[PDB]
């Protein structure tokens, strides 16, 4: 069951898997209010690069657990790079097995895929009263039909949840959400975009390559399918929840 | 006023939709030049003068209150320091009024130059929300309370100002302002646990979040309208 | 007319897109310093400029105004970068360079061919083989119900642009493959059409004598109420970056 090549063919350039850019990440570290020294799980860390970039501005501590590269010297180098190295530290560890040193104040998890979502972990090591970073997809504008769900490449719109049920569905799970970075238009067209000309240079790339229907195909609908429907539908962001948690009384 | 309104906002930057970046879009558009004097009939925050103060070198006074404290820190911090001062008409009548955060025209007329601009920031139905209730859900009465954005600045036209220039506020920069208010209340309620009005400000973060995501972030608008006069 | 020669005298881009949404452009396009580009109704060449200055580019920029021809070759110097650019004064209706390009592009004028089908066969006639064309082209953010509503846009027919999906799809009828793609927002769209207002009143101000005084105030009287009522919802826009499939 692994990774459709279409997917991985059309975001090889991609420096960033999801609507999210470096201004949004920015901010998001920002409003956190993080103070100096505030610890920090990454699950799905990847590039390394919200750590990273946290350690330099923020100046805090952190951890980073990847599971998307054999080796992650890609993004011990980039701690080295940035002059962070002895506040980021990177794991080659894929998620489950794990068991953290003393707990952290935020625990974040924007999930690879926009689509996909993953938390014991997550709170196993978190402290009382931290901050849990996850990134979910929702839906901005939720379809009229299934009809339309079903073009946006989704079974039913029962799949996703609306933004203000994501926020219902939280609070039912004893979640305080105190945070919130939503993604916009310009942000999902550069992740939606980025791939149609990334698929447009590897057909000039390997034009011999009997894959080059799939990517063709691809192609040829991937604009039309996301200013039709997609564009307007799909929603993602990274929120900022806190557990409601009962104490001695 | 709701003591929670001074806790939601206990350190909000910006007590409004505004951004920093649309503060400092609003003074370039509006393309003032040094020796420009302004009235902040409402100055609240003071980031406007102060931000302005700096990258515009330009005079002014805001009055408010009490969170004329609050403004009166900036200024000092910037580097501006009595550029701008905190503490309605003037007697001065300045090179430019203005009111963030209609019908507040009669003052700040009595306080403005002929032929001069006047910054007004109003709220407005970014979207007439569907339903009166839908409207009380996001804390107004009823939908009468606003106008659109078209009925808005139709209204300035019909009091005989033009606008001339015109800042309005967007998603991203409600969500900064609604949910940094969620933040701030959560750390109020872990450090005054054993006080009073604390079962009621859990109330409004047990609802402030639902609230906003579901029926707000897509009727609230607002932003600043830059108007001269005719005639 | 010279209404729009009026009001956007002191605009640095005549179009809703920004000073970011053109940086994005430039970038997402991923250009190899040494790129030469072609701008049809570059403006004030602030298109050219930027990316000459930030992605180390070449190109030319045609454009019928004499003023933006003098505001972008200031441009240029102004950034220090006049040597990679070069700006003309001509007409692009029907212009074509002497050497293949690249990047061939017309964002905003292209009402000098028609529409947009027909600043195809221009710039197409200057790019080289699986070149980069842009265009500059607005849409029906939001398709009208009545041409009245649409004739209160500033425009005559819904029939007179298409909608995001209509639009993508025409460049496809056209055998070109949407690479790229940098879409305005209602943002850009206020900073575009709010300068005009300040314009238009400054200019009135300082020349209460001209001949087309009376017309200048009288866009005025109604632009803000046209924009905000109408256009502000129903009209998009964007470049898309084509390529010759």
């Amino acid at each position: 069951m692994d990774i459709p090549r279409i997917f991985t063919i059309s975001e090889s350039e991609h420096r960033i898997h999801n609507p999210f850019t470096e201004e949004k990440y920015a901010t998001l570290g920002r409003v956190l209010r993080m103070k100096p020294g505030t610890r920090i799980l990454d699950l799905g860390s990847g590039s390394g690069e919200m750590l990273c970039t946290w350690a330099r501005d923020h100046g805090i501590t952190g951890t980073g657990i990847d599971m998307s590269s054999l080796f992650t010297a890609q993004a011990k180098r980039r701690a080295e790079e940035l002059g962070v190295s002895e506040r980021v530290h990177f794991i080659h560890n894929d998620a489950a097995g794990y068991v953290a040193n003393e707990k952290c104040d935020v625990a974040a998890c924007v999930g690879a895929t926009w689509i996909a979502g993953g938390e014991e972990l997550l709170a196993q090591s978190l402290k009382p009263g931290g901050i849990m970073l996850i990134g979910e997809p929702y839906w901005r504008q939720l379809p009229a039909t299934e009809e339309i769900a079903q073009a946006c490449g989704v079974s039913s719109t029962s799949d996703f949840l609306t933004l203000p049920g994501l926020v219902g569905a939280f609070d039912d799970l004893g979640y305080d959400v105190v945070e919130m970075v939503l993604a916009d238009q310009e942000g999902w067209d550069r992740y939606e975009a980025a791939k149609w000309l990334t698929m447009r240079r590897w057909l000039e790339a390997n034009p011999d390559d009997d894959f080059a229907a799939e990517v063709r195909a691809e192609l040829n609908i991937a604009p039309k399918r996301y200013v039709t429907y997609a564009r307007e539908c799909f929603g993602w962001g990274v929120f900022a929840l806190i557990a409601r948690l009962e104490h001695h009384h």
